[PDB]
């Protein structure tokens, strides 16, 4: 769920 958080903050 780091991939999850990171993933939500990432561009397009």
């Amino acid at each position: 769920e780091l991939l999850k958080k990171l993933l939500e903050e990432l561009k397009g």
